[PDB]
């Protein structure tokens, strides 16, 4: 525990280098320990600390989506961080579980994000409270002749129909806690299959319109031709502008029990296994994760965080906090990747009336195979 001169982070883009150089430069005036930051994108991060780390010329912190956690452990490129009850107070709590593998907590979260349910006032003068009022809604504004629709989300992207998808007692990989069996699926569960056949009826009753993609239900929520819109916070600016009060956020509903979970995809900070001065990395992480830092960083990039301690002024915003508390992680394992393309695949040919259970099979099939060829 005895001091570096200097720690060295990697740092995802200009806009939070800038940001966290401010940051950085306090933690520096409060340890003597400078802080050197690179700019490097998350979505290069592993493949350069691959190289970098063993050459010795590696960041002591680097930064991921969680959804490599599996891998960065796997590789022996992320180190276990042993946190306190203390340490940890103040996290969402799904959001380290996002980044905890093989039961070690391998990151600490700092931007987080999921869909949400916007409404235009002017169709939708309440927020819906359950998946019924969502479809009421549909069957009373959906009007082939306005061009409008009642309700809309990308149906065809598996990240957007999850929620629709899967409740409670459903999963992709079976649960052991916070690790997951890669020869369990539960993709064509008979609850899946049945939530799977209520989305192609969306279909067939012309709520959800088949030849829409997620720009194309941007663009027709701003003309004021969709009353309700589950998407994430990224367009959240425009909206405002082009509705102000107009404008409604509200979390996903429930859907005959507890509130509907959306996936949850959290980005942060691992600790190199090659650092040299671990200790103190982490003293650097948990600066750089504080409530004053993070709310600092909401205020200024409009970002949901992953403190729950942490408030954003902007009420749209505060919407989104709370449904990232109420949130499942996409599953951190490398196997992971083989899910998405099938259940899409699977998503488009139920959009195009094909027995939903033989798609769900399909892709399970497929999932399995393909999981045994590229994970041996």
């Amino acid at each position: 525990k005895d001091k570096p001169n200097q720690l060295t982070m990697w740092v995802d883009g200009d806009k939070q280098m800038a940001f966290y150089k401010k940051i950085t430069d306090q933690y520096t005036k409060k340890t003597g320990i400078k802080v050197k930051l690179v700019n490097i994108g998350q979505n290069d991060q592993l493949e350069n600390i691959s190289l970098d780390a063993p050459a010795g010329k590696g960041p002591d912190i680097f930064f991921l989506a969680h959804d490599n956690t599996g891998s960065a452990y796997l590789q022996g490129l992320a180190a276990e961080i042993k946190l306190s009850k203390d340490e940890l107070k103040g996290f969402n709590k799904q959001a380290l579980k996002a980044m905890n593998y093989d039961n070690k907590q391998l990151a600490l979260p700092a931007i987080v994000e999921t869909t949400a349910l916007f409404y235009n006032k002017k169709l939708v003068k309440n927020a819906p409270q359950t998946l019924e009022e969502v479809e009421a809604n549909a069957a009373k504004l959906t009007d082939s002749k306005k061009k409008q629709y009642g309700m809309l989300f990308d149906a065809k992207n598996f990240y957007f129909n999850y929620p629709f998808l899967f409740g409670n007692d459903d999963y992709i990989f079976k649960k052991n806690g916070s690790e997951y069996d890669i020869h369990q699926l539960g993709l064509n569960s008979k609850h899946v299959v049945k939530n799977a056949e209520r989305l192609q009826k969306w279909y067939d009753k012309g709520y959800l319109p088949k030849a829409a993609t997620h720009d194309v239900m941007i663009g027709l929520f701003k003309e004021g031709k969709v009353g309700q819109f589950v998407t994430g916070p990224w367009n959240i600016n425009e909206y405002q502008e082009t509705f102000g009060k107009d404008l409604g956020v509200t979390t996903l509903p429930t859907d005959g029990g507890k509130p509907m979970k959306p996936f949850l995809g959290v980005r942060g900070w691992y600790l190199s296994e090659y650092s040299k001065h671990k200790y103190w990395a982490k003293d650097l992480m948990l600066y750089i994760t504080s409530k004053d830092t993070l709310q600092k960083y909401t205020d200024e990039m409009s970002e949901i965080t992953g403190r729950v301690d942490v408030k954003s002024s902007n009420p749209n915003l505060k919407v989104f906090e709370k449904q990232a508390r109420h949130a499942e992680p996409m599953p951190n394992i490398p196997e992971m990747r083989q899910v998405w393309e099938p259940m899409g695949n699977a998503s488009i040919f139920i959009s195009n009336g094909k027995n939903p259970k033989q798609a769900l099979d399909e892709a399970t099939n497929d999932i399995t195979q393909n999981i045994k060829i590229l994970h041996p």
